[PDB]
């Protein structure tokens, strides 16, 4: 009930359902090797079912959410390198410290962030210090809770220019099991999510994106339907008329078989339908 958000972590759960998957088109072969230390090395190799391309990945997870010391490492062929060190529950209520490191191709663009989100019932204060050449930039989110309301203030302080431009107003209204999360970006483009705990097996999230103008709202409905402990169905329908069907089958034997299909109702007759397959195998059989 404390529900301490933070602009980036506003409705993290709804954001999480939307984030997993989302955007397919490639049949991906994933091989998992369990480290004893806790490194968790899972490499992958995939291709595009339309272009015949070949793209892989390097997933390396050190530790886990055990004592809140999850140091995630994501490396890819495109040269993107990402390391996220998170320390949760540092004080006792809700204290999260995420030092981040993202090195991308862009002339060796180094992204170093320090997020400190202190929580205390209805009150969440996050301080993201981005040590970049354009930075140090200070991006924090101050959220206050009330009679079922979450309001947030995101202040971006570009120290190099010493300008406060980037600011995000979070506004939320609560409904039984359901949360309404929206954010005004620079007084120009709105965007957020809707956390909907439908039932024990159904966790869905609706994304609402609109643009201050007379234009429409692009919104999606993502439903994660856990079927049984070994199977789950993910679907997401945007308002531009794009329905996605993603069936995931987790086998006790340790085998994951996922099918994906994004059909554009405005282009079902034009195509451009994402076709992807996820084949992840647990260790050698």
């Amino acid at each position: 009930s404390a529900v301490p958000p933070t602009y980036a972590d506003l409705g993290k759960s709804a954001r999480d359902v939307f984030t997993k998957g989302y955007g397919f088109g490639l049949i991906k072969l994933d091989l998992k090797t369990k480290s004893e230390n806790g490194l968790e090395f899972t490499s992958s190799g995939s291709a595009n079912t339309e272009t015949t391309k070949v793209t892989g990945s390097l997933e390396t997870k050190y530790r886990w959410t055990e004592y809140g010391l999850t140091f995630t490492v994501k490396w890819n062929t495109d040269n993107t390198l990402g390391t996220e060190i998170t320390v949760e529950d540092q004080l006792a209520r809700g204290l999260k410290l995420t030092f981040d490191s993202s090195f991308s191709p862009n002339t060796g663009k180094k992204n170093a962030k320090i997020k400190t989100g202190y929580k205390r019932e209805h009150i969440n204060l996050g301080c993201d210090m981005d040590f970049d050449i354009a930075g140090p930039s200070i991006r924090g989110a101050l959220v206050l809770g009330y009679e079922g309301w979450l309001a947030g203030y995101q202040m971006n302080f570009e120290t190099a220019k010493s300008r406060v431009t980037q600011s995000n107003f979070a506004v939320g209204y609560k409904t039984d099991e359901f949360q309404l999360h929206t954010n005004v970006n620079d007084g120009t483009e709105f965007g957020g999510s809707i956390y909907q705990k439908v039932n024990k097996k159904l966790e869905t999230a609706v994304n609402l994106a609109w643009t201050a103008g007379n234009s429409n709202t692009r919104f999606g409905i993502a439903a994660k339907y856990q079927i049984d402990p070994d199977a789950c169905f993910s679907a997401k329908v945007n308002n531009s008329s794009l329905i996605g069907l993603g069936y995931t089958q987790t086998l006790k034997p340790g085998i994951k078989l996922t099918l994906s299909a994004l059909l554009d109702g405005k282009n079902v007759n034009a195509g451009g339908h994402k076709l992807g397959l996820g084949l992840e195998f647990q260790a050698r059989s």
